[PDB]
């Protein structure tokens, strides 16, 4: 029995943070604490957006809940998107004592600021949080999964080819976690302008006391849609197939990956088919179909292969 | 696809209202919309517990949230334990716009105010609530899975017998549910005393524009545990197999009652094992191993017979 503690965010409808996590955990076989840092009537995607933020005290009462029943028991920590930096600060605070607890613990780390929109890169996050996640979280994690803005941020350095961004991702590795994944970039792909470039490092430990670093790389094509939830279940699906695959970050991302591709695939079909034909679909429209794809995320069909670097 | 409203409890730990709802429902293939009327560490069967409660106004801007979107659109819609009047309130408003949208849509309500504590009855609920779900939501309910306290709550006539329990469920019917399931009861059972007698009742127009009321028995072992959650989990199951088997009660309450017979067999087996060798299992060890029993709640094997009365 793997017990993953997972603090993200909540809709009613739709399937972001804890939504686009928990299923899919669930429907892999890890018992999920889950505590809902907002709930909102749907992803702020949408036109409209109604609900309550939980206060960081409020998650704090929630985990000594948990404390003084003496379940605080966890193998991992999943977390996201946040924008108040003393929740992020509580977070820390209660991995650290989590790893006091227990020096197995995986903390998984989705550190969630920006993207790149065309070729600019912008913040949909406090800039005060960047400190944050550079100094305090990012140090205590093992699996963190940035984007290439979020790593550049992070590592100080803009990413211009793909040696520039896996000695990104060794600094990174240095600041803390032992995996790391990039999970999106504008690096080019052999393939054309239709498919995407992500790449994954993971150091290992030698029976010398040395280490080595596995490098991959994968090209996976682009769906056309604005989707949005699914770094959270990029996460989720990363952190089960690590944790059955430990020291294969290949077949992890190949299955994570292959997974997402399902998802989406199935959910810009459903999109379509609801808006017009030849129409823009909707946010609304474009809402993961998560339960549609159970089996898909239970075991994938292999659609991408990662190159060993 | 078939999309459910579902009003319930969060529990950060555990299985009570909507983490023993969504999960089920959603391997069962139903979109979910999940509004946590509360967010809890642990359910009150724990020695302590913290959390925060939905204020009916939150409740009303979630909706309107949806509403403004023109997302409030749904086939079902599922409520369990609440402690408020207003939230009741608000809850039978919901249901009678949805319906007004959709005159299709059924409203699966479990009406939670008490349960029998060896002969005596005991209720869980202010009182105030026992008018409103007699004279507010069960008018507007269609589905309904009582106790047989409940029962007699709702009716205001003790049941003694089988005969009067389909007279309560007569009476109740005539309140406005066309389907009605009393799920636990103190009735003996012709194979030993630990077996629980649940009965269920549902009005059918027939094809000459009359209506038939099939009414049938299930006989069931108890398992000598206290669960919390099994009503949430019992009415989500209920709602998934009749909508299934919309004209057949008979085959949807075996499926729901064998669904629950695996899970809870399942859980008193890993919770007799967590605790010591003839050693009571504690509240955290009996929460139920929903993940751990998916399979059985996708296809349950059938383990009990209903007699068709
Ligand atoms: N339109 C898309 N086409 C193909 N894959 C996508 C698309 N959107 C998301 N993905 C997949 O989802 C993963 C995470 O994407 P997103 O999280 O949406 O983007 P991102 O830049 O990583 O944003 P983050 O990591 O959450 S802040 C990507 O690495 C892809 O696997
Ligand atoms: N100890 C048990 N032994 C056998 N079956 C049980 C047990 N507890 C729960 N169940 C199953 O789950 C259902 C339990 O319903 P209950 O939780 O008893 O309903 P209730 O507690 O009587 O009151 P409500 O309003 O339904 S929450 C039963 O119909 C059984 O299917």
């Amino acid at each position: 029995e793997c017990r993953v503690l997972s603090i993200q965010s909540h809709v009613v409808r739709g399937y972001v943070g804890n939504r686009a996590a928990m299923f899919p955990l669930q429907v892999l076989g890890f018992e999920v604490d889950a505590v809902n840092s907002v709930q909102f009537s749907n992803h702020t995607g949408y036109a409209h957006w109604k609900g309550q933020v939980l206060k960081s005290q409020e998650l704090h009462e929630l985990y000594e809940g948990l404390k003084v029943n003496d379940v605080n028991k966890y193998d991992y920590v999943l977390t996201g998107y946040t924008r108040d930096k003393s929740f992020l600060a509580m977070v820390v605070d209660i991995v650290r004592e989590l790893k006091q607890q227990n020096s197995r613990l995986v903390y998984v780390c989705d550190p969630v600021m920006g993207d790149k929109w065309n070729g600019e890169g912008s913040m949909y996050v406090p800039q005060d949080l960047l400190p944050v996640y550079r100094d305090k979280v990012v140090p205590v994690a093992d699996i963190i999964t940035p984007n290439q803005f979020e790593a550049e941020l992070l590592s100080g350095r803009k990413i211009h080819s793909q040696e520039e961004a896996f000695e990104v991702m060794d600094m990174l590795h240095c600041m803390g976690p032992d995996t790391v994944v990039i999970t999106s970039s504008d690096l080019p792909s052999s393939q054309g302008s239709d498919y995407l470039i992500a790449l994954g490092s993971q150091r290992m430990r030698k029976p010398d006391g040395s280490t080595v670093t596995q490098r991959i790389r994968m090209e996976m094509r682009k769906v056309e849609a604005v989707f949005v939830g699914t770094g959270d279940l990029f996460a989720a699906m990363l952190l089960a197939w690590t944790h059955k695959h430990p020291d294969n970050l290949k077949v992890a991302c190949e299955k994570t990956v292959s997974a997402m591709q399902h998802v989406l695939q199935r959910t810009i079909r459903c999109a379509k088919a609801e808006a017009g034909e030849g129409q823009k679909p909707s946010p609304a429209q474009l809402e993961l179909r998560m339960v549609q794809s159970k089996r898909d995320i239970e075991d994938p069909e292999i659609v991408v292969q990662a190159t060993v670097l």
